[PDB]
């Protein structure tokens, strides 16, 4: 009983963040090999955010712009380009505690860690997952701009994740490490309005999977539903559609468990109309749904 | 707002493996000492009434492997502190940071390393549950993992992981040995307290919602401290002192907020319940941020 949301270790990622400054701007870079990653809005003042014309903003700037800072040493900037939405800043000196790391671009429904920094210097970490909505649910002050979400493989970090902008709904949102933007969202200080955020249903189920597992057994039921009649019900509960992508994927917790997955859906039905009625799934009070499934195969 | 946990890099180059036997777990390394568990030194069998002082006789610097990564460390000598082995190495650890062994009251709050065989692998934060247990998350193989909050500069050790209860909390000491709470180290049937919900730090959580703008649990009432207290208990929360007060003054000025005034709130909240609403996206009240995360993570 008790399953708790932990946190990659943030190490290997702390030696590579950095302070990048350009004007009156200040923000958070990621200095791997010898490039500085960074959002491209360092480039603009406040009344640029507006309407950025970023090619004509770009190309009136030298590499003395660029005050790149990490902890008291300087590095000289002696090159850059732009790269959609992030700027490359390419410096003198390799980052000697570079890891052995990775670009990836995720899809919603996946977790990572998430490192917050204000000016290069690290301030806390947590985990969390990429909303439907291409949102994600953080705390990120003002200055937060920066800072990256990985996951850990072995030795392996895999950047996934970069913060540009929040929302007027007090989400964040940002791009991979290549510059494009995950969901519909711009750099630009413009009305942008995120969609309505959904309950992660494959999530859920494989939340549920662990709790036959370690013993928790009472929201069971002797029912068993279609997919399209599950999918019609979830729906009125803002719980995000079913495929038979997701079924494969809960195959193995239906194999290690008698229950089969579209069982398990009947079960999720019945507690959406009922409730919990005040009674615990692994310590917690509430459908949770930023486990997913790989994470529960593994530890399971 | 969420439940974030201190950087971890600093005390992720101090944790060894330790095996004595056929036993393994996870030390501290720090200067030239590796602090672990005492019981590492017993087998599955010796746990029913261990007499450590005598086992430990027997014992030689040669039955404790300690590595760092692929290095090996010789134990060049032993000792024992309470509840802890120290274990003195012939290599000093050139990653010692600046670092204080401190002991925590229950109701605050640190960060825990957790980790299998001397490999980092999670973080969280948590706090000390008033039955000095915590809510955890440690398999077979975690016994040794530390606790830490981070001041600018120093590192402050807080706690050790030493027992699994069976309810799913865990218990353990400080670096000096000394547990929290009625616990010892050997298996048998032991059993945690009546937990209760920790009142400073919901009123601090309560702060925070006001601050990011949600203030419909706001009333014109206002209590005393003893009106309140007795509401307190019936709901199974902490007694509220004068020095709490005091704590929260801080997020008093923020706000504009008495903590009496706010105390008309909570115990509004606790007697008619939420009325099928949410503060800061949650049914339920949390307990495990103090005032001092709520000035950090805010203000």
């Amino acid at each position: 009983s008790g399953f708790r949301k932990m946190a990659f270790p943030s190490g290997k990622v702390e030696g590579c963040m950095v302070q990048v400054t350009c004007g009156t701007t200040t923000l958070n870079g990621l200095w791997l090999d010898d490039v500085v990653y960074c959002p491209r809005h360092v480039i603009c003042t406040s009344e640029d955010m507006l309407n950025p014309n970023y090619e004509d903003l770009l190309i009136r700037k030298s590499n003395h712009n660029f005050l790149v800072q990490a902890g008291n040493v300087q590095l000289r900037v002696i090159g850059h380009s732009m790269q959609n939405c992030v700027l490359k800043l390419k410096v003198d000196t390799a980052n000697p505690k570079t890891p052995k790391y990775k670009f990836v671009r995720i899809q919603p429904g996946q977790t990572f860690s998430v490192l917050a920094c204000y000016n290069g210097s690290p301030s806390g970490v947590y985990q969390c997952a990429m909303r439907p909505n291409f949102t994600i649910k953080g705390s990120f002050l003002n200055g937060s701009c920066g800072s990256v979400g990985f996951n850990i493989d072995y030795d392996c970090v895999s950047f996934c994740y970069m913060h540009h902008m929040e929302l007027p709904t007090g989400v964040h949102a940002g791009t991979d490490l290549e510059g494009n933007f995950y969901g519909p969202f711009v750099d630009r200080q413009t009305a942008q309005a995120a969609g309505t955020d959904t309950t992660i249903t494959v999530n859920v189920l494989a939340w549920l999977y662990a709790a036959v597992i370690n013993g928790d057994r009472w929201f069971l039921n002797r029912f068993t539903t279609t997919l399209n009649d599950f999918n019609l019900v979830a729906m009125k509960y803002n719980y995000e559609p079913l495929t038979q992508d997701h079924v494969d994927i809960l195959g193995p917790l239906s194999a290690q468990t008698g229950i089969a997955v579209l069982d398990m859906c009947a079960s999720l039905k019945e507690l959406l109309q009922n409730g919990m009625n005040g009674r615990t799934i692994l310590g917690s009070a509430l459908l949770e749904d930023e486990f997913t499934p790989f994470d529960v195969v593994r530890q399971c």
